C-alpha cells in the first residue's frame, strides 16, 4: 500500500490558549498565578483581543507538568482554556504551530541515505553529500536567509536531464496557470537546463507573488506538520538532489520534484489560497481527519487535474516534474472522476506505480469551497484563520464577527475604485 | 501655521502597467527595455492577481536616462492598447505623484529632510553631536534591518522621567479607554518605566506582534506625503533622540517622548491602525491640494483628535497623550468641540505654537475610518489603491475587469452559517 | 410641543406573538388550546416561519372583551416549554410591550383616536366652515384601508384658499427647497393635480406615491398620537388630512391641512432615499416605551417637518413645515437662526416651539446619513425584539433572531451586482 | 416529441429609457411625443437623484409616427425598445409591472380526444370558467363560482387518494403547510376551496397571489408571471369521467401540486427567481427556462438528509408517478443546469429520468448564476414597494447599487 500518511513523533510541547476580560484586575491575577509556579514572563505572551476590544488573549508555550496541571484547575474554574498537546492525551486538542516561528519546534522531526534500496546507496560521495542538506535544514530557524549552496557539477547534470525533458511537455500537458509563472521563473530565477535556481532566490520570488516562502527540511515530516505549515503559506522544501545514476527515478521529494512541480502553482494567488486552506483545516484536527486531508493533498496537490474548457490538463506537482506520468495521465487510459472530497478522503492509492485514477477539479476557487465545507465536519473546538500581518493564527469560537468585517472591507473598495 | 510640508538631483521616475500575454508579452517588453539600456535588474514581472493572464511590472528607476524611457511609455501606450501611470515627483506635465509601491521602497525617500539658535537646546557641542549620532543611524536604516539600539544616558533618562511620572497620572482619566487598555502590556513587555526609556526594536517588534505596525528611525521630519505614504504600509517613521534636559515640558519638535507616549500605543490598536492606515492609502498619488487637506485630517485626529466614550469624552491624539498642558485644557469647557466632517476640517485653519482653539470630535475609529474612505473617492486619482499584506505591496486597479473578479471573491465569501 | 400622548380606548387592543416547533404537533396543540375558550378561529393566523421548515408564526387580535379566557392562555404557552410569546397591549406596562399594528389592515383600529373645536380657530363663527369640516370627518371614520378614498368636491371658495397659499409658494421651491423637492414637483403637475385653480383628490395623490416609492394616503380627520401616527410610517402609510384652512387666513393654520400636506409632505415621500429615512422612524416607534416615543416625535420634528438638508457647497430645506410656510422658508435659509449638525443624541432631547418660527434648526448630511442615524438610536430603544417591514406580504417581522434575515438581503443585492457587471 | 415549451404569438410595443434632469429632458421628451403623435408615464429613478425613468403602452397601431422618435432619442442626447415580435435588434416585450399582466392574459374544448367531449354541460361549463378568466383584471377579486356536486365527487376522489401517499412521499415543507391549508383555506375531501380564499392565504404567506387564466399560455407569459410572484391559475375540473386522468392543468392539479409549495418563502424566491431570467430573453433561452421549470417545479426531487422525497407539482397531483419516481426504477441526476436546461422529456408517459436539488436556497442561486448567461442589455431586479421592474443598463445605477450594499452591512455584533 504505502500511503503517503506519516504519523506524528514527539518533552511533549504543552501549550495553552485563552482570552480573559479586563473587568476586573485580569492582567495582574494571571501573570501573579504564572510567577508563583515558576513560569517567567517569557513563555507567555498578552496581547489585545481583535474581536472585543476589552479583552486580552494569553499564549503559553510550556517540560513542567506539576506547575502546569495546576494553572488549568484555577484557570479554569474561577472564570475558556483550550489545552494543546503533542502527545495529543484525551481532552485535548492535537498541537499545532500558533506563529511562523512556532515551526521551528517540530522543523527536524523527519523520519531516518539510509535506504539500502536508495538509488544511490552505493556511493560514499553521495550519502555524506546527503548529511550536508541535512544539516542546513536542523540548523536553519525562521527569518533567515536559505544558505546558498555550490551544486557540483555531476549534480547540475541530473537537473538538466530533467529540466530539458520537462520543459517540452509543459505547454501542451501542464495548466495555464503553471506556463503563465514559468517564463518568469527563466528570467528572475536560475530555472536554465544549465543551472539549479537557489531557494533563496525562489523563496523571495514567491514572496513577492503570493507571501509564500520557502523553509529547508531534511526529509519527510509528518502530515500534520508539513499541512499545517501552509496555513502560514510556508512550504518545506528539500535541497538535495536525486542520484545521477537514475535521474528519471527518485523514492523521495528533491529540489527537481518541489521546484518543477511544486514551486510555479504556489506563485499563483488563487492556488496559494486553496493549498491554504488545507493546512488550515489540519490546525487541531484528529488524526482521523488529517489522514482524510493527506489523502485530499495527495489527490489535489500533487497527483491532481483540472477543467480548462473544453479539455482537461494537470497541476499536481507529482505530475508536472514526472516525465512519464505527465502524459499517461493526460490519456485514455486512466479513470477520471469529478472532485468530490467525501469521495476522496478514504480513496486508497499507491505510491509505487501511475495512479490508476485522477481526479478532475473544476477549478481552484471550486476546491477551495469544496476544502472550506470539509474544513467544517472536521471536529474542532474553534475555527482558525491566518492574519498575514501580525503572521499569526486566530483562534475564533466566535468566527463569525471576523468575517462580515472583511466585508465591509472588500465592499468599499468597489464603490471607491469606480472609475466610470 | 501648519504641519503640512512639501514635497521635494535623482528624481523617482516609476511606471506602473500591465498587459496580457496572448501572443508574447513578457518576450516583447522586456526587449522594449533591454534596447533603451535598462538592466533587468531594475525591472521586475510579478503576474496579476485577481486576473490570471496578465503581468504586473515594477520599475526602479531614476530621473536620468529619461529621454530613453519617454518613448517607451508611447509604444507601450499606443503600439500595444495598454494604460499606463507614469510617476514622477517632479509635477511633470500628465503625471501621477509618485509614491512607494513595495514597502521596501520606503528605503529611497527616507533621508529626505531640510540647528535653531530658539530651539531648547542651543549650539552647544556635547547635545548637538548626540543629535547627530542619531542621525546617522536613520540615514544608514534600511528596511530588513534591526532598528540599532542605543544606551541612552543619565542625563536623557531624567528628562524621560519628568514627562514620563507627570503625564502617567492623567492617562487614566484623559485618555481613551484604548489607550489604558495597552498601556500596562507596554510597561511589561516593552519597559514602560518612568526610569528607563525603551528601545525602538523591541517596540517594534510588539507592534508587530499587535497589528502588524513596525518602527523606523528618521533624523528630523518627512514632507507629509512621504511620511503619511508609509502608513498604507502600518510603518510609522519615529524619531530616536530625546528633547533638551533645560525643558522637559517643551519641545519645539517631535522627540521619542512623543512618539513613544503619544503615538505608540494607539498603533498597538488594530482599529486604530486600520484607520490611520486609510490616511496613508488616501496618499498614494494624491495632488498637493489634497495632501495638505490629508496634513489636517490627520492633525484633527491622530494628533489632536478626540472621541466619545459613553457620556463622556475622552482623548486619543498624539499632541495630547504628550503634552501635558494641553491633556487638561482639551478636555475642560474652554475649547471649542465640533463633530468630524472632513469637508470642513480638511480646510479648517490651525496653528502649532499654542493649544488648539477647537478640537473635533470622533464617533470611533471604525467610524473616522470609513469617513476617510468617502473622503478618499473625492482626490482625484485615476485609480485606487489596496494594501497586500502578504506580500507587502500596493494594488493599482485601475481596469473595469478587476473589479467583476473581486466580486466573485465577495459572492463567495457570503458563508451563511446561519447556526 | 407637537408629542400627543397616546390614549387606549375601553376596548384596549391586547395582541400576542409567537412562534413554535411542529414536533409535539402544534397547530393542534395550539388551536385546540384556543377553542377551550371562547376564541373564534377567525381571530387566529397560523402562518408559516421563513428560514426554520419546522416553526408556525402564530398571530391572535383581540381585545379586553375576554380578559379571564385570556390571562390562562399565555401562561400554559410561556412556561411550558417550547414557546416564547410577547403580550402586546395598550396600557397593562407590567409585563407587556406597547401595542403596535402588525398588519397594514390594522391600521384600522385606532385610525379614529381624535382629540375644528377650538374657539380661537379662524373659520369659528361659520356655519358653513364648521359644518364642512365634520362632513371631512365622516371620509375618515369611515375609511378602510381595502377602500379607494372618495373624491370630493371643493367648493370655489376653497380652490382660491389653496391657489393663494399655491402661489406664493411656488415660487419659492426653485431656490429655497432641495433638489429632491424640485425634481419631482414638475411631475405632481403633469400626472396629479398640482394647479394654481385645483386641489388634487388623495386618492390620485395615493396612487402616484405608490408608483413612486409605495407608499399611499389614508383619510385621517384630526391629530392621532404620536405612536399611531408614527407607527403608520413603518408600513410607507402616511395618515392624510382632507379639509383646507379657512379662507379668512389663507397664510395662517393651527392644524394640519391638504395645503401643509400635499405640497410640505406628498413630494418628499415620492423619493425613494427620504421614504426610506421616515420608514426607520415608523419602524422605530413599534414597542417603544412612552418616554422614547417622545424622543422619537422631537427627531421627526426636527427632520420631517422642519428639518433642513445640506446640498453641496450650500444648505436648503426638505421639512414639511418649511415648505409649506411662506415666512419660515425664508426665515431658515438666512442667518438669523442658528444651525447645528444632526446628531439624534443631541436632537431627540433639544426643546422646541410650535407657536413661533424655530430659533434652531438641524442640518442633515443627506437622508441615507440620516437613517443610518435612526438606526443607530432605534437599538438605544429598549425592546425585546427588532421589526422589519416585509412589502411582499405587508406584515411586520419580529426579529429576536433578526441576524439570519439580514444576510439573504445581503447576498441577494450583491449577486444583481454580478449579474450586470459581467463585462 | 411532446414539450412544454408554448411560442409566443402576437403586438405590444413598449420603450425603455431615462434622462437627466440637467437639461430640459422632461419637458424635451413630453413635446417629442405630441409634436409626432398621451399614455405615457414619467416617474423618478430609484438609482439617480436625477434622473427619470419613463413609461410608454402603445400598440403597433400608428407605427409611422413612432420610428422617428427612437433617432431623437438614441442619436441625439440608452433607449430599449420591446417588440412583442422579433424586430431586428429589439428585446422581447416583457411586463414592466403587475398591472401589464392584463394585456397577454388571453393569448391562448373542442378536442376530439379530450375526457368530456361527448357532453354539453361540461364543454358548457368549461366557457363559463374562460369568461372569468378573460374579463378578470388585476386588483379585483377572483370570482367564486359554486361547485355541482358531481364536481365534487372528482375532487374528492383525487384528494383522498393522495393526501394518504403526502405524508411519505411529500417533501418536509408540503406536510408542513398542507395543515394550515385544511383549516384556513377549507382543503378538504367534500369541498373545493375558492382561489380568492386561496390567493388570500398565500400573499400572507409569501406574497405570492393567484391570478385566472382559461387555457395555457406562451412560456414567456406564464414564467413572466412568478417574476411578479403571480401564479396562473385555472378554475375549472377535469371531467368526472376519469377522476385519476387529465390531459391540461386542472384545479386539482394546481391546488394540489402547485400551491402549497407557493406558501414557503425560499420556494416562492426560487420560482421568481425563474421568471426573472425569462424577462426579455431571447426563445431559445425560454424553452431553456421551460425545462428547467419542468424538472424542478413540475418534475423536481429534492434531497431531505438521508433519504429523497418529491415536490414537483406533477407529482403530487398524479397518484401514479408519486410512486413511481421513489421506486428506484428511474435514474436520478444532480441538479446542473447545462445538463438539465437542454435534457429532452415527455408529458404522456412518466418521466423516464428525475433531478435531484439539494435545497430550495441551492436551486435558487444556480439560477442566478444561469441569468447572467442569458444575453441581456441589463439586469432585473423586483420592488415590491411599487411592483415594478428595475432595469439596470447604465453604470450609474451600479455604484448607487453599491453603496446601499456597503451601507446594508450592519455590525450589530450584540
Ligand atoms: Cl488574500
Ligand atoms: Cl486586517
Ligand atoms: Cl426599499
Ligand atoms: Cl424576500
Ligand atoms: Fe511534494
Ligand atoms: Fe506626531
Ligand atoms: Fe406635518
Ligand atoms: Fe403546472
Amino acid at each position: 500500500q504505502e500511503t503517503s500518511y506519516i504519523e506524528d513523533n514527539s518533552n511533549g510541547a504543552i501549550s495553552l490558549i485563552f482570552s480573559l476580560k479586563e473587568e476586573v484586575g485580569a492582567l495582574a491575577k494571571v501573570l501573579r498565578l504564572f510567577e508563583e509556579n515558576d513560569v517567567n514572563l517569557t513563555h507567555i505572551e498578552s496581547r489585545p483581543s481583535r474581536l472585543k476590544k476589552d479583552e486580552y488573549e494569553f499564549f503559553t508555550h510550556l517540560r513542567s507538568l506539576p506547575a502546569l496541571t495546576n494553572i488549568i484547575k484555577i484557570l479554569r474554574h474561577d472564570i475558556t482554556v483550550h489545552e494543546l498537546s503533542r502527545d495529543k492525551k484525551k481532552d485535548t486538542v492535537p498541537w499545532f504551530p500558533r506563529t511562523i516561528q512556532e515551526l521551528d519546534r517540530f522543523a527536524n522531526q523527519i523520519l531516518s541515505e539510509l535506504d539500502a534500496d536508495h538509488p544511490g546507496f552505493k556511493d560514499p560521495v553521495y550519502r555524506a553529500r546527503r548529511k550536508q542538506f541535512a544539516d542546513i535544514a536542523y540548523n536553519y530557524r525562521h527569518g533567515q536567509p536559505i544558505p546558498r549552496v555550490e551544486y557540483m557539477e555531476e549534480e547540475k547534470k541530473t537537473w538538466g536531464t530533467v529540466f530539458k525533458t520537462l520543459k517540452s511537455l509543459y505547454k501542451t500537458h501542464a495548466c495555464y496557470e503553471y506556463n503563465h509563472i514559468f517564463p518568469l521563473l527563466e528570467k528572475y530565477c536560475g530555472f536554465h537546463e544549465d543551472n539549479i535556481p537557489q531557494l533563496e532566490d525562489v523563496s523571495q520570488f514567491l514572496q513577492t507573488c503570493t507571501g509564500f516562502r520557502l523553509r529547508p527540511v531534511a526529509g519527510l515530516l509528518s502530515s500534520r506538520d508539513f499541512l499545517g505549515g501552509l496555513a502560514f503559506r510556508v512550504f518545506h522544501c528539500t535541497q538535495y538532489i536525486r542520484h545521477g545514476s537514475k535521474p528519471m527515478y527518485t523514492p523521495e521529494p528533491d529540489i527537481c520534484h518541489e521546484l518543477l512541480g511544486h514551486v510555479p502553482l504556489f506563485s499563483d494567488r488563487s492556488f496559494a489560497q486553496f493549498s491554504q486552506e488545507i493546512g488550515l483545516a489540519s490546525l487541531g484536527a484528529p488524526d482521523e481527519y488529517i489522514e482524510k486531508l493527506a489523502t485530499i493533498y495527495w489527490f489535489t496537490v500533487e497527483f491532481g487535474l483540472c477543467k480548462q474548457g473544453d479539455s482537461i490538463k494537470a497541476y499536481g506537482a507529482g505530475l508536472l516534474s514526472s516525465f512519464g506520468e505527465l502524459q499517461y495521465c493526460l490519456s485514455e487510459k486512466p479513470k477520471l472522476l469529478p472532485l468530490e472530497l467525501e469521495k476522496t478522503a478514504i480513496q486508497n492509492y499507491t505510491v509505487t506505480e501511475f495512479q490508476p485514477l485522477y481526479y478532475v477539479a473544476e477549478s481552484f476557487n471550486d476546491a477551495k469551497e469544496k476544502v472550506r465545507n470539509f474544513a467544517a465536519t472536521i471536529p474542532r473546538p474553534f475555527s482558525v484563520r491566518y492574519d498575514p500581518y501580525t503572521q499569526r493564527i486566530e483562534v475564533l469560537d466566535n468566527t463569525q464577527q471576523l468575517k462580515i468585517l472583511a466585508d465591509s472591507i472588500n465592499s468599499e473598495i468597489g464603490i471607491l475604485c469606480s472609475a466610470l
